């Protein structure tokens, strides 16, 4: 008889006889009670800490409490330990449809100032919240911590390797991590390469960052608004072109006099602009056209393919989910470009085997 | 507010977080704790009788709560709405995995005793939650008020009326009832009869002589084999009649059936215990309308009626009035032994 436990297994119980599952905070008759304290009666098998003490007691009404201690030919502790299983693991199976716990992994080199990369992550969880997960606490930091060398020509390998080192000094808590939300933002060479990194460790999730609304990061619907589609620039295939041309205009058309001849596909959206991704089923989409129309018909009609040069304006979930795709050792070299100020696309990193 | 209605929401909601089901009657690091009155946290929207009141508040731990309330903007009382209702709802819609509702129909012509007929229903509850039912406080009883002219050669022609008329007077709670348990036991012709008159999630239970639940099925699964021996060469159109013999609980010799053509409906192991599970009876009934019933009116296309012979345990001619289709089937006629005669006409089955 110690309320606190009686509140805990009032708790695992839903308020209910564990056999008949009457509910024993409503009167037979009428509405509601003093309730459990009151009208449920707890069966003890035989005489703050918690272990098995929970599965020791259970719950009953009135009928059946009398029915259980007045039979103990019929209803022995053996079948009786078993409803008591049979109903609580029926109960708690709720989490198993509820929400599901997920890590954060945060990487953000636009934003520079320290309390406002705080004041940014602290919208992390909600969003997690709107979209089936709920934060587990652990959120894994990339660091800008080359912030310093940002416009030598060095920067991308030493920023590629800071980075790969980063992912494998926490690649156990991140295979081992239920779901992973991705904050990733950045310029989009190092994004395809955190993609590339990251590689689909089971459960991952990646999120885009608008401009508007109180969640800069929450997708704004929740169902496919765009078309993409593939133009090529060559009559038909050979054999002797051993590099392509990619380019893509998602967040704005790259015009080809800034590219640095070579055949050359160009991968659209319908409506370009800041907005061309707004769901998870709009990136989906974008792979789906990226892989089989783009990629696997560049192999077909280049068999000798050797290099793909990447020339992209899209949006920031983009390049990580183009990262996470590559199929190391199957596919070819990748060569990711960006656009340097007033230089034109300048190369930028490669993804090999 | 007041610990009253505390209790019965710490009870709806298993003890959790509605956004985020974290347990809150244990320690984010530990054993137990006193619990939901520290740990949780309820938000109220605004400010012992329940209706809706505990669709007001609901449960929170100390990161959501503080989260929810310091930003109304992407979490109106909407949004939360939509996640208790969800949440409670998920929970509650256990039931409908767990125990069903059931009512109990109970008819007993043998045994006389009172006091008896009352020790004995009151171990129908138990068969229900060994069954997976409950009783739902509804027992309805088909009256042995004719208990004084059990041998008058009239008496079925006014049993089964008799029970006709009760039938109907609790018809309306019949076809609403969750599930109805049947423990009947009386002659065969009578049994058979109300399996007639229910006709329909109905479970017939069967008794035994051994056990602490003479009504509790014995087995779980099939335990028996059913079947057919025919005693005509082959079919015709002149025979309008046919004497169909169920031998389980002894095997009828025929030197007692009042010449026509037969079938002999068998089991493999004959006596008290032929049939020992549901599922026995489903495969009687199985063989019976499927290789019997239906094997006549094929061979006898001018069939005008059939002569049930029976010795059979007491679920099996409940099971096989329920199985009757009428104005699709003929007239069955169901016989009886009486004392030392043979075979005599008991009643029948029409349209
Ligand atoms: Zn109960
Ligand atoms: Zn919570």
């Amino acid at each position: 008889i110690p309320e606190r436990v009686k509140s805990a297994l009032w708790s695992i119980t839903a308020g209910r006889c564990e056999i008949c599952c009457k509910k024993l905070y409503i009167s037979d008759v009428t509405g509601s009670l003093v309730n459990i304290s009151q009208m449920a009666h707890i069966k003890a098998f035989s005489p703050e800490n918690n272990p098995h003490q929970l599965d020791n007691l259970l719950l009953l009404c009135a009928e059946h409490h009398k029915m259980i201690d007045t039979d103990p030919d019929d209803f022995p502790v053996d079948w009786l330990i078993k409803q008591k299983k049979e109903f609580e693991e029926k109960v708690d199976a709720v989490i198993d449809t509820q929400r599901i716990k997920s890590s954060i992994l945060s990487f953000n080199s636009i934003i520079t100032k320290n309390d406002e990369i705080k004041n940014e992550e602290a919208e992390f969880p909600k969003v997690l919240l709107f979209n089936d997960n709920y934060f587990d606490g652990n959120i894994y930091r990339i660091n800008n911590a080359l912030s310093g060398i940002e416009h030598d020509p060095m920067y991308y390998d030493l920023m590629c390797q800071s980075m790969k080192q980063q992912i494998e000094k926490i690649k156990i808590p991140l295979n081992s991590s239920e779901t992973i939300s991705v904050f990733a933002i950045a310029p989009q060479p190092l994004l395809l390469y955190l993609g590339y990194l990251l590689n689909d460790e089971t459960n991952i999730k990646i999120y885009q960052r608008f401009r508007t609304g109180n969640l800069k990061w929450n997708w704004e619907s929740s169902e496919i608004t765009n078309n993409f589609y593939v133009e090529q620039l060559y009559t038909d295939g050979n054999e002797i072109d051993t590099e392509v041309n990619l380019i893509l205009s998602l967040s704005a058309e790259i015009s080809l006099d800034r590219i640095p001849k070579v055949p050359t596909l160009i991968l659209r959206s319908d409506r370009q602009g800041f907005d061309a991704i707004k769901s998870n089923e709009d990136v989906n989409e974008y792979i789906s056209v990226f892989r089989n129309l783009v990629v696997e018909k560049i192999r077909n009609d280049f068999p000798n393919l050797k290099c793909i040069n990447i020339f992209p304006a899209t949006p920031v979930s983009v390049p990580v989910r183009m990262g996470m795709n590559y199929q190391k050792n199957i596919d070819v070299e990748w060569k990711i470009f960006n656009q340097q100020t007033n230089v034109g696309f300048i190369y930028s990193l490669s993804l090999k085997g």
